[PDB]
């Protein structure tokens, strides 16, 4: 990648939150700016109209298309004949279905942030208004665009680890072990399965893409009382059709972890672990051998790994590069969409509607269980 | 420790099991002859007699104390005066109730292999026998032997960790993910259940940091346990060579066991994180010498075996100063030194001595027979939750 | 950070060098693009003109200011009202001096490639054009831009790491323990004298962690140096793939630099330890959100990027919450949104603004060339002590 | 290994110093009386006669053989058929000429601590005692025990690192930080050269048998000034014959390291990297391929490395087993010399009385370029 355009123009664009004080605001921004794939010339950034305005002009949106609310946003951009093609919404969960929604309604392609919605109708009802109308959903699975997820999915695709037995998941941070804005509206039917537990779940999806969950159970508790009856901590233990099993540890009250997202696969021949906080390695461990670590950008990856590449190997890439990797994409898919390139569209894999769609089924499986006690429920 | 003598005499000591090719037979001796705890005088080394003698004789024990067998062993040996006081059994898992049993009958301290025996009655008569005659009995959990293992207990009764909340623990190794047990002793008598009992490695590997959490939390009791359990080599069903352990504990706190041998690529993938309200511990047994402390908020910590901040009781046992690596031989000679001043303190009746000294003893034994008897009684069901009293 | 510009406007930019097959073009322009500072308007992308336009059109530029050569570029921008303010110079090192001169002759802002320039003369020739003009030199010390730089020049400043006595610096890769130059264009050069200058890897790699120990310890002055230095791939020499570099610092501190391209299996290895009678830094560039702090006698510590027991300073440049990786592209961006403040300040003439602002500038420039200058010099003569100043 | 008995009776076996306090007596004592190797028989264990015999007594030595001091030692156990055969000199270093010159004279095999001696003239007197005498020297580099360093030099060997081009060693610990009775004696021509910098160093001796030192320069300070002229902190640099570079930084003021003793050799090819903390693993890193860490016990290492292994690969062993690998090796070449075994005597390596002159060689080569203001000199 030598930022190279990869699309005509810049998919013209809009956010829906991800205001002045926002945690995820940003990193939207930095990858959708980046490598001409979009440009911001609208959006209704706070849910005060006059701090999104204020912030709207200090990132350059023209202050007439800074509005105070998503419909006015969807309303008055399509009078226009510059209008957004595109909205990106980085609001607090409860308004992704309806913002979401409006936005397919009004013919826009959308990245929501995950998890995408509460429940798997809402879900299933996006999918459909987003067929019907033609237009992609993006999903912000952001340690999805780390180059080594790939390298992991060509690896296991190529039988390296023999045959796979166990998948092994945790995002387990310590940030909420105290009773401690962004947190208050964090504690829906779940909380820490949904806002982590959905993150490992998903690299599982697209490094095992032909695996099924055949049954789960789930066993949550809320640590802080006061959080009750959303979790702050979660096991789910899957089966999966085949007879590997899956473990996820989803927490937001392991005291002491800055972060502790980790993948384990396990194969009979051999396992890789990734971890989120050191992104650009890769264990890689053959039974009877030496533990190897396999490294961003190095000739031995497959190519599909080596593609993103934005930098030599040894360079350190962080999440801003992986999040810059599912935005190129995003752009693409649009522009192929608006050019009608079904082609280029088919070849494109991206967290998409169907991503979102999984992680909101598996977050309500697992409040199924975990509300019957823990107890084996069909998936 | 500088190798000093605890007891006044070095207790007249024999094997059952732990011969030439054993995996385990030199850590006991390794162990108990260090610092002048146990003196090897006889033994039932081999399942051949032959093998067990020839061997016997290059460890320096006397050809005729060399015993084709554990019930000749402690018949001859009683018609000596200088007849064993104590002895260890290394034998596969099928053997150490029968053996430990005739033990306790013949009035010898014992110190027996994991797991104790197959079922909860054998261990509850085991119990009942040691009781009876005044014996000790040790368990080799031996990585309750490290220093920094005192140190968690200590920083967790003292509330560092603020209120318990989880405890996870893995035993997770990569040396059985291919069939290997065609063409290795120590991995076929394992997955037979005639030979190794009701599991394979909940039993083999599982009660290992299963016994270091009863170490850092005495207090703690298991409420109801579920265990989903797989024979991912087909050909050891019904025995499982990976499990998964989910407990609640009385209190609302959780505990997770992750028990594998066919984790493919981890040497030995032994750990424990204890998780408070405050911070969390972590512990692994490849590099024993060091304790991750990690308080929310704070930068992470790594506390180093012998260093001046640890607690005293966890500086007791240090035989080299602090950055020096000891080893699991540490740790098991950390346990058998107390097994020895354990014996003599019954043989002299010092009950106050007795009181003061914590070792995995029959008590710990029965524990880990409990554990993976609900465990499998929770797998066979289909993993379901079951009553762990 | 959350994007909100910092200057009114962008900066109007070019490239002189950072073409299609560059291996440093692309982290100039995505650092200098973030956040409104830079606009890509016009360049000299490539050493052929053909291949640098039509790059320069993939990048969105006018194909009217895709300029065949850095001259033409300076002319014909100065004939626009939209010309130019400042440019970025990403070529092989050769010609840093010859176009940051005619940049600042231009008018011109300039944010130079590592290292400067071949000779401390033309260093100096460069400060003279560029205060006589007033215009910002900017130099891609690029892993100054961490966070943790900054924590850590602020620990130092404290005293928590009691009396400084050892600066020890590494940059020391395996990339070309191989003679790979026979195979790639980016090494060829830096094998060859009349490109690459006096040296090859003093310049290369051991400037960096160089410059971070000057942003670290800012009232430090290295009083005497020696360098050994190696060419293992022969016919590199007289050019350098290694040298040990020992430094007295005036105070009797002590400094080390290990520079490497043939540290075999080595995938950067660009570490600074700084060591004080109290306490232990330690900063590794391939892990670039940690930092060790070890305070002797007690347990060793990581500090995190983003933690609120970090410096107000270490914070300020902090785009996404702890414990999410921001990488060398984060750093790339702190010192270009710098570069655009201290530009903009100069040419609103805020004397006040660009006295707060600290970012590597002709005067680091200058004391790069000055070092690997001084370690030639030693190095030529049988690697023996020689007077720094 | 499995305790069987490598020579037909333990050697009869004393101590000078490594008493009651002493910080290396016990590690002497666990090696040398593990597998049989040594009997503990008598000893001058303590400076002070009366905490000798009490400490003595404890160890379950014969009080009438716990003696007041080294002479007394030699002399009443030369009138007992039972006598020593064998004493491990524990004492200070300023002691180790003398008394190791006297056990020799009495026909005893010696095993002396680091640093052997002051000079390099003591150290060539001792050599040429103990070939007069037939006497076995070994000297306590207990590090070079551990299995993974004749890994190291057997893959060097084998050209598994291609040319040699550097030897990068440290031992820089952090206890002598602070101006903090085993310190004080220690703060003879050195302080961390001959205390740390000699391990490593040997360490290289057993990886690199034939490299030859040109010469070297040495940079040393006292950073605690009251020390002067005994340095807590040195650099080393180093020419081999045929151009390869040798650097070994010596330190007891690196703030905040627990030991820090390491070793890289680094190749045309690849590089190995030892620490004494993780002394169960060795990396080796192939320039082009992903980073491997070698283990202790596993069916890839060179035979020679599997030789000494106590127990299964994944259990950690430590530096007990190390020193307890050179013991015993001390006590086969003590017998085999007894025996007049020439043939066993030839096949064994441990660290002798050649390594302990070479250490001896190295600090006062490092003195002399120190004192000069750190210029090179002829090795
Ligand atoms: N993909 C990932 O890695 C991450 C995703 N997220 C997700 O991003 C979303 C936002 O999370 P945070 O940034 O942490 O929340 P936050 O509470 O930090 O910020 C929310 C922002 O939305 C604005 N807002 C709220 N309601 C609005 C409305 N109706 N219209 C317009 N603006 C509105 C607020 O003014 C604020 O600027 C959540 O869905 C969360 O799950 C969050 C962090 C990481
Ligand atoms: N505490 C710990 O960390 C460990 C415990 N163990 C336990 O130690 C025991 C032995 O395990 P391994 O050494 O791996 O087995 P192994 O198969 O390696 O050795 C068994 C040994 O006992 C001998 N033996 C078998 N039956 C005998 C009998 N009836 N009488 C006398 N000798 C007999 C065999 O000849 C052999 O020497 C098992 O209970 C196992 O669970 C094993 C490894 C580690
Ligand atoms: N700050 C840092 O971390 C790094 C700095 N660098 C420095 O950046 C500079 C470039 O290094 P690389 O990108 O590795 O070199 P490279 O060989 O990969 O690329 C050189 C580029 O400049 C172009 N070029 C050469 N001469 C030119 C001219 N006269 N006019 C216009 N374009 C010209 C070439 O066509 C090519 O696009 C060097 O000074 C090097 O020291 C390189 C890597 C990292
Ligand atoms: N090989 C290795 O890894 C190590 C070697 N050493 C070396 O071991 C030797 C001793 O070191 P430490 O144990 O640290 O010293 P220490 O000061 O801790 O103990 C010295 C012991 O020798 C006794 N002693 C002193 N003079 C004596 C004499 N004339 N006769 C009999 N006993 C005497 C003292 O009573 C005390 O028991 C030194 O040469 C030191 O360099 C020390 C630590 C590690
Ligand atoms: O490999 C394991 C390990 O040695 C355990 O410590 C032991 O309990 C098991 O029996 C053995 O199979
Ligand atoms: O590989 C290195 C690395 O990118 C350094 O950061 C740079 O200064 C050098 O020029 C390059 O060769």
């Amino acid at each position: 990648i030598n930022g190279s355009k990869r699309i005509a123009q810049p998919i013209r664009w809009a956010m829906v939150g991800g205001g002045r004080n926002s945690q995820i605001g940003y990193i939207h921004r930095s990858a959708a700016l980046r490598d001409q794939s979009f440009a911001l010339v609208a959006g209704a950034f706070d849910i005060d109209p006059g701090r999104g305005r204020e912030f709207g002009v200090q990132l350059g949106v023209d202050p007439q298309r800074c509005y105070p609310d998503y419909r006015t946003l969807f309303e008055q951009e399509a009078r226009r004949p510059d209008g957004i093609q595109a909205v990106s919404v980085a609001t607090p969960n409860g308004t992704h279905f309806a913002i979401t929604r409006a936005a397919l309604e009004a013919g826009l392609h959308v990245v929501c942030e995950k998890p995408l919605c509460f429940t798997l109708e809402e879900a299933e009802t996006l999918r459909e208004i987003a067929l019907a109308n033609n237009r992609v959903v993006g999903v912000t699975y952001g340690y999805a665009g780390h180059q080594l997820i790939e390298q992991a999915r060509a690896m296991i695709a190529d039988g390296e680890l023999g045959e796979i037995r166990m998948v092994h998941m945790q995002f387990a941070h310590g940030f909420h072990s105290a009773p401690v804005e962004a947190t208050k509206w964090r504690v829906g039917p779940s909380y820490v399965l949904g806002d982590v537990g959905t993150h490992p779940l998903y690299l599982s999806e697209v490094m095992l893409p032909e695996f099924r969950i055949k049954r789960l159970m789930c066993s949550r508790q809320s640590f802080v009382k006061s959080r009750a009856p959303l979790e702050d901590n979660a096991y789910t233990l899957m089966e999966y059709e085949g007879g590997a099993m899956g473990l996820v540890w989803s927490s937001a009250v392991n005291a002491g972890s800055m972060h502790g997202q980790k993948i384990r696969v396990i194969g009979s021949r051999a396992s890789l672990e990734w971890w989120d906080e050191h992104p650009n390695q890769l264990a890689f461990e053959i039974q009877g051998q030496p533990v190897q670590v396999l490294e961003r950008g190095m000739g031995y990856l497959h190519p599909g790994a080596l593609l993103d590449d934005r930098i030599g190997a040894g360079h350190p890439e962080g999440l801003f590069e992986a999040w810059s990797n599912l935005y190129y994409r995003f752009a693409m898919a649009m522009d192929a969409t608006e050019r009608g390139d079904g082609a280029l569209l088919a070849g494109l894999r991206y967290p998409d509607i169907h991503a979102g769609v999984e992680g909101v089924r598996w977050v309500e499986r697992c409040v199924q269980s975990a509300d019957r006690g823990g107890v084996w429920v069909d998936y």
